[PDB]
C-alpha cells in the first residue's frame, strides 16, 4: 500500500504545515501537524476543556462506530517550545492520503496549552519520530508510520514541504518526479528517539564550505533552523545590522536586507536554503526589524533541522531495519 497527502502552510510565514487526516467511521477529517520530532497522534476532541478550544475541528469518538476506549491509558506531552497537552486514548481507524491503519492510538486531548488553543488551524499533531518517544502510559503506543510500515510497498515516508506553497507527504514510495538529481542518504541514530543525523558542514552565501560535523534532528514540527552559536554568528555577520536581541528572543535583522543563502552538507552533497526562506518577517506588525530563520541552538541541547532547512529539500525518512535519511534538491 501507499498514501499521498498534500500539506499546506498554516499562514504566510510557513509557521507550520497541516495535512488532512481521516479518523473514525464515518470519517472525521482533522487537519494535523505532521511532526517528525515527536511520536504522539493527538487531537482536539469532544473531551477537550471547552475554554481551550477556539475554532479547531474536534474528534468525537462517540460518533465513530470504530472507536474504542483504550481503558486506563493516559498521555501527557511537552514540546521544545514549552507547549503541552494531555488526555486519554482511543483506538480507531486512521487514514492519510488513502493509506489506512486500523487500531491506531488516537490520543484525545483533555487539556491543551495556550499556544495550541490560539492556533485555530491546527486540530492536533501526528507524530512521525520513533515510537520509543510515545508518551502513552502504562502501555506505550506506536506511531501511524510504525503501524503502517508492514503494509507499505517500501518502509519509507517522504516530506516535500513548500516555501509559501503546498507540498506533499508520501507513505510507502519515493516519487522520482518530485526531486532533481540524486538522493544522498546518511546514517541515523535512533538513540534519542529522533531522526538524528550528522551534517558534514555549511556555507554562508557564496562563501567557502566549512567541513564540520553538526549532529541534529530532522524535525518537520519545528519552524526554524537551530544550529550551534558559532555557525549562526557566522551567518548573521554577513547581514548588515543583524544582531541577537535578548528582548526579542533571537537574531533580528533590518527588514530592508537581502539575506544570503545558507548551505548545509549531506555527505558530499549540498542543500542550499535560499535567503528568502530565512526571512520570518517583522517581529511585530509594522516593525522594520525582522526575525531570522536561523537561530542558535545553545540551551536547547540539540541542533534542529526544522522546516526552514527541510523545505529546501526532498527528504526521505527511511524506516527500514537500519533507518537512514535521504536528501535531494528539488
Amino acid at each position: 500500500s501507499t498514501g499521498s497527502a498534500t500539506t499546506t502552510p498554516i499562514d504566510s510565514l510557513d509557521d507550520a504545515y497541516i495535512t488532512p487526516v481521516q479518523i473514525g467511521t464515518p470519517a472525521q477529517t482533522l487537519n494535523l501537524d505532521f511532526d517528525t520530532g515527536s511520536s504522539d497522534l493527538w487531537v482536539f476532541s469532544s473531551e477537550t476543556t471547552a475554554s481551550e478550544v477556539d475554532g479547531q475541528t474536534i474528534y468525537t469518538p462517540s460518533k465513530s462506530t470504530t472507536a474504542k476506549l483504550l481503558s486506563g491509558a493516559t498521555w501527557s506531552i511537552s514540546y521544545g517550545d514549552g507547549s503541552s497537552s494531555s488526555g486519554d486514548v482511543y483506538t480507531d481507524t486512521v487514514s492519510v492520503g488513502g493509506l489506512t491503519v486500523t487500531g491506531q492510538a488516537v490520543e484525545s486531548a483533555k487539556k491543551v496549552s495556550s499556544s495550541f488553543t490560539e492556533d485555530s488551524t491546527i486540530d492536533g499533531l501526528l507524530g512521525l519520530a520513533f515510537s520509543t518517544l510515545n508518551t502513552v502510559s502504562p502501555t506505550q503506543q506506536k506511531t501511524f508510520f510504525d503501524n503502517a510500515k508492514a503494509s507499505l510497498d517500501s518502509p519509507v515516508f517522504t516530506a516535500d514541504l513548500g516555501y509559501h506553497a503546498p507540498g506533499t507527504y508520501n507513505f510507502g514510495f519515493i516519487d522520482t518526479t518530485a526531486y532533481t538529481g540524486s538522493i544522498t542518504y546518511t546514517a541515523v541514530s535512533t538513540k534519542q528517539g529522533f531522526w538524528e543525523w550528522t551534517s558534514t558542514g555549511y556555507a554562508v552565501g557564496s562563501g567557502t564550505f566549512k567541513s564540520t560535523s553538526i549532529d541534529g534532528i530532522a524535525d518537520t514540527g519545528t519552524t526554524l533552523l537551530y544550529l550551534p552559536a558559532t555557525v549562526v554568528s557566522a551567518y548573521w555577520a554577513q547581514v548588515s545590522g543583524a544582531k541577537s536581541s535578548s528582548s526579542v528572543g533571537g537574531y533580528v535583522f533590518p527588514c530592508s536586507a537581502t539575506l544570503p543563502s545558507f548551505t548545509f552538507g549531506v555527505g558530499s552533497a549540498r542543500i542550499v536554503i535560499p535567503g528568502d526562506y530565512i526571512d520570518f518577517g517583522p517581529i511585530s506588525t509594522g516593525s522594520s526589524s525582522c526575525f531570522g530563520g536561523i537561530q542558535s541552538s545553545a540551551g536547547i541541547g540539540i541542533n534542529i533541522f526544522g522546516d526552514v532547512a527541510l523545505k529546501a529539500a526532498f527528504v526521505v525518512f527511511n524506516g527500514a531495519t537500519t533507518p537512514t535519511l535521504g536528501f535531494a534538491s528539488k
